[PDB]
């Protein structure tokens, strides 16, 4: 990882929270191509100070991001470790993550759109599948929204995916039964399970999240009935446009030797 002087980044407006984390908007101040100096739009994550002992698993997820490189992924620019902070830069996306963009659009985002975007998010999984590399927490608020739609020029949207933040395999069982149905049944019966069907099912999750218009889904039970509804073996109901709601269901798959390859996947896309 790069490492970026605590003097050259200026901290801007606070854009949300995580896992034990902070955002903001923020500018570094850099050496850019020819020498020319720049003042950059970066996003500022901050890892909390209170929670600090888990820096590494914090830095982990990116660093997974950045072994890798594709127009599907979003960018590391470094990290600042200057003083008491665990910082990580990465870029800045104009529109944000995908669950806000989806809830305040959610009235003029057709099929089309979301057909779209699924097949962009498919596109990014298989890439990380066809290297082996677990992403760990697929979901809308971890998909970005770089380029808005614009029919005007039969422009589609653009995504990328950013890094999971802290795994599972360290989160407090609390936060892991609160992020049922993206963690699937196998991790929450035990986090070590995490492999690359975890990710097949988060992902049927997420395509709920991308039909259901930014809703969460299971947002009614609390952790004990989120627990049982995995433990009942439901599924998810098809969204008010299901469309794509066999696709979600054959993801979110109860056995994770059956979930389909994201290859698999693409194909059941393009079929649509
Ligand atoms: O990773 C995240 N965000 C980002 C990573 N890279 N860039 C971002 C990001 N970029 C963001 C930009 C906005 C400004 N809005 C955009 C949509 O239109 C209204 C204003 C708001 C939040 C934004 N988050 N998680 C989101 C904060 C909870």
């Amino acid at each position: 990882f790069h490492k970026i002087r605590n003097e050259d980044l200026i901290f801007n407006e606070s854009l949300g929270q995580g896992t034990f984390t902070k955002i903001f908007k923020g500018v570094r101040r850099e050496v850019g191509d020819y020498g020319q100096l720049h003042e950059t739009e970066v996003l500022l994550k901050v890892l909390d100070k209170a929670h600090r002992n888990y820096s590494e698993s914090f830095f982990e997820a990116a660093s997974m991001m950045s072994k890798l490189s594709h127009k599907h992924l979003v960018l590391n620019y470094g990290v600042c470790v200057c003083g008491d902070e665990n910082i990580l830069v990465q870029e800045f996306v104009k529109f944000g993550s995908l669950d806000t963009y989806l809830k305040k659009n959610k009235n003029c985002i057709n099929i089309l759109w979301k057909l779209e975007v699924a097949k962009q998010l498919a596109a990014a999984m298989h890439f990380l599948e066809e290297n082996t590399l677990i992403h760990g927490n697929v979901c809308a608020k971890n998909i970005l929204l770089i380029r808005e739609e614009d029919r005007k020029t039969g422009n589609p949207p653009f995504i990328k995916l950013s890094d999971p933040g802290i795994s599972i395999t360290v989160l407090p069982k609390d936060i892991l039964q609160e992020r049922i149905p993206w963690v699937p049944p196998e991790c929450i019966e035990n986090p070590k399970n995490l492999n690359l069907a975890t990710d097949k099912w988060s992902f049927g999750t997420t395509l709920w999240e991308i039909c259901s218009g930014g809703d969460k889904p299971l947002s009614a039970l609390d952790s004990q009935r989120k627990l049982q509804f995995y433990e009942d073996r439901h599924q998810l109901p098809a969204p008010k446009a299901a469309e794509l709601a066999n696709l979600i269901n054959n993801c979110m798959d109860y056995e994770p030797d059956h979930r389909p390859s994201f290859r698999a996947i693409i194909r059941d896309l393009n079929s649509l």
